[PDB]
């Protein structure tokens, strides 16, 4: 598959997501329009481990890399194992400018 990858702002409320790559796009089902500002906590559902995502919200606070492993669902409701790479980018200046998330679908250890 392409590489799946989305880019958030998080100067912008609830860092949304401003890019999604084709490979995302794939992955998930969901068209450019259907991710485009929303934050990437939508791929989420019943079956997603609270304790990653508690994990995630304190790498996201401390602007630290973290991998996670996590079930998402695609649009039509599949599961989906998300091995997904959080990196913060800073500019220059040292000032967080966006996230990097990269997912890789199946069950990785
Ligand atoms: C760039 C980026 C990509 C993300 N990708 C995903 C993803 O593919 N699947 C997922 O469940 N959460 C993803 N998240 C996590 C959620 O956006 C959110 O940070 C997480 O659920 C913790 O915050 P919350 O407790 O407010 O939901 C991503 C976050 C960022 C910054
Ligand atoms: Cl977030
Ligand atoms: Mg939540």
């Amino acid at each position: 598959m392409e590489k799946s990858f989305v880019i958030t702002d998080p100067r912008l409320p609830d860092n949304p997501i401003i890019f999604a790559s084709d490979g995302f796009l794939e992955l998930t089902e969901y068209s450019r329009e259907e991710i485009l500002g929303r934050n990437g906590r939508f791929l989420q559902g019943p079956e997603t481990d609270q304790a990653t995502v508690q994990k995630i919200r304190d790498a996201i606070r401390d602007q630290r890399e973290i991998t996670v492993q996590l079930i998402n669902y695609t649009k039509s409701g599949k599961k989906f194992x998300n091995l997904l790479h959080l990196q913060p980018m800073r500019d220059q200046k040292g000032e967080l400018q966006y996230f990097i998330g990269v997912q890789l679908d199946g069950e990785f250890i």
